[PDB]
């Protein structure tokens, strides 16, 4: 299937990078999924004293019975990239919410490797409740910052990521987790660690 809309202008594509850090004003490659329920605008933002990914995104009230369908889920497609020696993929994650009181946020990891059927997902998935948010200090620039972490090392389905693993494509989905939030997102420095 397809989630489709009317033409939207996102920043340039710009090339699969990584570490992704947005700083060329180009999405470095990342993209929505062809099936991401959110499908507004990609564009470059300052978040933090530095350019990010951002989009908006207001769930609905009403929940689907599939619990990805509402969701954000953005990829970096045919990046081809491995592991190496890294442990962890990780990345900063911002909020800027316009409403955020209850519920969570769901924040997953997977990746594409053509050795492993194109899928192998992080097991790590990271709740965010909203209401720890309004307890937490802001930045500067009135955002809440998370450094979100995967332990590369727990997969799912005993899939197993070695260092030399192929992965083709990475793909981050931040699911409703019978949330109120609205507001924008933003996402940079992309990269193994
Ligand atoms: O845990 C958090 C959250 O989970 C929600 O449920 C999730 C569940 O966690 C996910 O595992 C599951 O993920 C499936 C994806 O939705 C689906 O898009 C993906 O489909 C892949 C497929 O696995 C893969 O084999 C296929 O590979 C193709 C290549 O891309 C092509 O290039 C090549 O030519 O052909 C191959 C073979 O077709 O690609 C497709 C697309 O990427 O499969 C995933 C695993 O099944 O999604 C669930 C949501 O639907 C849960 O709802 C929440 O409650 C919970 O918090
Ligand atoms: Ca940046």
């Amino acid at each position: 299937r397809a989630v489709v809309e009317a033409p939207v202008e996102h920043a340039p594509i710009g090339k699969a990078t990584l570490p992704s850090t947005f700083e060329d004003s180009t999405r470095q490659g990342w993209a929505w999924d062809a099936t991401s329920g959110v499908q507004s605008a990609l564009t470059i933002k300052d978040a933090n004293e530095s350019k990010a990914i951002s989009w908006e995104v207001k769930y609905p009230e009403v929940k689907p019975v599939d619990g990805w369908a509402s969701a954000p889920r953005i990829m970096l497609g045919n990046v081809n990239t491995t592991r190496g020696n890294n442990k962890y993929l990780t990345f900063d994650f911002y909020l800027k919410p316009t409403q955020a009181s209850k519920g969570s946020l769901t924040i997953s990891l997977a990746f594409a490797p053509p050795s492993l059927g194109f899928w192998a997902q992080a097991t790590g998935d990271v709740n965010i409740p909203l209401s720890s948010l309004s307890k937490m200090k802001k930045t500067t620039d009135g955002l809440y910052h998370f450094q979100v972490k995967y332990d590369l090392d727990k997969i799912n389905d005993g899939k197993v990521l070695t260092a030399n693993t192929v992965l083709r494509d990475i793909t981050i989905v931040v699911a409703d987790g019978n949330s109120d939030f609205a507001g924008t997102m933003y996402l940079d420095n992309i990269r193994f660690e």
